[PDB]
């Protein structure tokens, strides 16, 4: 991987990585020896559960292979339903206080929150339900991979449809980031965040695989440069950001392109 200080990001350190030693090049959600704490962000389904393809399946799976090795009896459905469940939960929670953070056989502590209500500043029918909402989850010690407490936090995210208008796309795209950025400072702020501080973030493409339909991987990569800029400005550059390895480089592509454009801001 290759590690840069990006001043559009206010000076924050983004780690980009290369192609692992995986099948297809794959970045692992978790590595055996960290030497801090990076939460990885699952690219969510709209309907909230932990399960089915592409990223997703990859935290299911990583959850379950840990719970198999503890004799934790934890089926693929079980889990699917549990985090649906828990999720859903956090949502209702934390759509009657918007703008906060509001706070099982995987869940040591759970906490959600909304930017803003999903589906009142944009069309649900254009960029889909429940867009914007992020959770953040500290796993029990049976299922943290590697059994390391630098692997003990995830989060959960969802993603605009690609099929949107460009306008309302880029506000949805934006608010995504907000309460990713804003959801893990929040943490880090609480109790439980004062025992277990996130140090860093480790991303996919938000709304890039099969969110993204029709939209091109680059559109999206502007999306991503643009609503991490200005949530770091919100929030604050607190940790390190990873961006997991994508053969089209975009979420890279947007960043070096925002990157360029903020040294010539002044003249
Ligand atoms: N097995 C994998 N391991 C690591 N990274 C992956 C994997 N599969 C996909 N990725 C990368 O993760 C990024 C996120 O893509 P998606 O997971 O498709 O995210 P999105 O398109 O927003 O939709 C996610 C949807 O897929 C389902 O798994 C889940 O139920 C959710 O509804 C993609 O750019 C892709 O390169």
């Amino acid at each position: 991987s290759q590690t840069v200080d990006l001043s559009c990001l206010s000076g924050t350190t983004v780690r980009f990585f290369g192609p692992s030693h995986h099948f297809g090049g794959f970045t692992p959600l978790y590595d055996p020896a960290p030497d801090k704490r990076v939460a990885t962000v699952d690219a969510g389904a709209n309907a909230l559960f932990i399960g089915g393809g592409g990223l997703n399946g990859q935290f299911a799976k990583t959850l379950l292979e840990e719970a198999e090795k503890h004799g934790i009896r934890l089926t693929p459905e079980e889990l699917s339903q549990h985090s649906q469940r828990i999720q859903q939960s956090l949502l209702r929670r934390a759509v009657k206080s918007p703008g906060k953070l509001v706070e099982s056989p995987v869940f040591a502590r759970s906490f959600g929150f909304v930017p803003v209500v999903p589906g009142l500043m944009w069309e649900e029918s254009e960029v889909g339900p429940n867009v914007g909402v992020t959770f953040v989850h500290i796993l029990k010690p049976e299922v943290t991979p590697y059994g390391n407490l630098n692997n003990n936090v995830m989060m959960y995210t969802v993603a605009p449809s690609g099929a949107a208008p460009d306008k309302t796309y880029s506000l949805a795209y934006k608010t995504t980031i907000a309460g990713v950025i804003g959801a893990a400072a929040a943490y880090n702020d609480t109790p439980a965040g004062q025992q277990y501080p996130v140090q860093g973030l480790r991303l996919p493409l938000l709304g890039g695989g099969i969110f993204r339909r029709n939209r091109s991987l680059e559109s999206i990569g502007r999306a991503n440069a643009e609503g991490t800029s200005l949530a770091i400005t919100r929030y604050g550059p607190n940790f390190e950001l990873q961006y997991m390895y994508d053969p089209s480089n975009a979420a890279l592509h947007g960043l070096q392109e925002a990157e360029s454009t903020y040294l010539a801001s002044a003249a």
